[PDB]
């Protein structure tokens, strides 16, 4: 009667050919309207609302296939001179969606492969186009969510990876992917992420501690998974001086995880902490000493301004 859609695939100018519901007391409330669209601050109907999945009819699901398919064969096109912030609206989004594809259906290769293949379409893009980066970091991540984090963190990963001189496109697409997927280990946890590590609970610094364990456990022998993007998911916690949960230090470490870990702690601070990410590398510095390589935040803070 109805199926379920990401909320993070309803992005940019196109006019919506369906409607879409949200789910109250159990039942399915019309909330977006046939010819609706959500570029600029049209967004803000779906931001700060804690919305993930809403539902179409059943019978509307092959015009929002036609819609996603549209929307992300748009953006990415470098040839239409389109507003970058709606590329970017689009592609965050679909980055996202990805993502939760990915955690929703672990097992499933297909999805996977999309998620990896799209990966490096977002490297391309980025790279590609000069306010891409900026445009994305735009995109505030209102309802502090793991896969919104993924892209931001994944955003964060490849210009810090320009800016180390790493240029094999096969390792900036599984850098990417990895940081995408890296915080798998928190899909379905209770534990409330917007908080600061070191005033969390006992219990709830605990629970945390497990993530990057659990999450990497559950696919190291899933076959399809890139042992880099499985090495990601399960050091991104590491710092440099071993005081992360499996007590690695850098030479232990895959070295685009350490990466990945310098940029993660970064958009913890900024979206999960309430830094000012002016703010962000001294806070690294002084309140996580010897954590990550200073290079790395150094390049980090230089990122964040420009
Ligand atoms: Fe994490
Ligand atoms: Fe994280």
């Amino acid at each position: 009667d109805y199926v379920s859609i990401r909320v993070s695939t309803l992005r940019g100018d196109q006019k919506i050919d369906f409607n879409a519901y949200v789910k109250i007391n159990d039942k399915m409330i019309l909330y977006l309207r046939r010819g609706d669209s959500f570029e600029g601050e049209r967004l803000k109907r779906l931001k700060d609302k804690k919305l993930r999945k809403m539902y179409i009819l059943t019978d509307e699901e092959n015009s929002y296939r036609t819609y996603l398919q549209k929307n992300i064969e748009t953006a990415y096109d470098d040839t239409t001179g389109k507003d970058i912030q709606t590329r970017a609206d689009i592609i965050q989004g679909s980055q996202q969606n990805n993502a939760e594809e990915v955690f929703e259906n672990p097992e499933n290769v297909e999805s996977y492969n999309y998620c990896k293949d799209a990966a490096g379409k977002y490297v391309n893009f980025i790279m590609s186009n000069a306010q891409a980066l900026s445009a994305v970091m735009n995109i505030e991540n209102t309802d502090k969510t793991i896969s919104h984090h993924g892209v931001t963190v994944s955003t964060l990963s490849i210009a810090l990876a320009q800016k180390l001189g790493i240029t094999d496109p096969k390792k900036t697409q599984l850098l990417t992917l990895g940081a995408l997927l890296h915080d798998y280990g928190h899909h379905h946890s209770p534990l409330n992420l917007n908080q600061p590590l070191d005033s969390m609970s006992p219990e709830d610094l605990a629970l945390w501690k497990k993530h990057p364990i659990e999450g990497a456990q559950k696919v190291q022998d899933k076959k399809h998974f890139d042992q880099t993007v499985i090495n990601i998911i399960g050091q991104h916690e590491e710092t440099i001086n071993g005081t992360g949960p499996k007590g690695l230090r850098e030479k232990d470490m895959d070295p685009l995880a350490v990466l990945v870990s310098s940029a993660n702690a970064m958009d913890r601070l900024i979206t999960f902490e309430g830094v000012p990410k002016a703010e962000a590398a001294k806070k690294l510095m002084i309140d996580h000493v010897g954590k990550h390589p200073l290079q790395h935040i150094q390049h980090l803070n230089d990122i964040l301004k420009g």
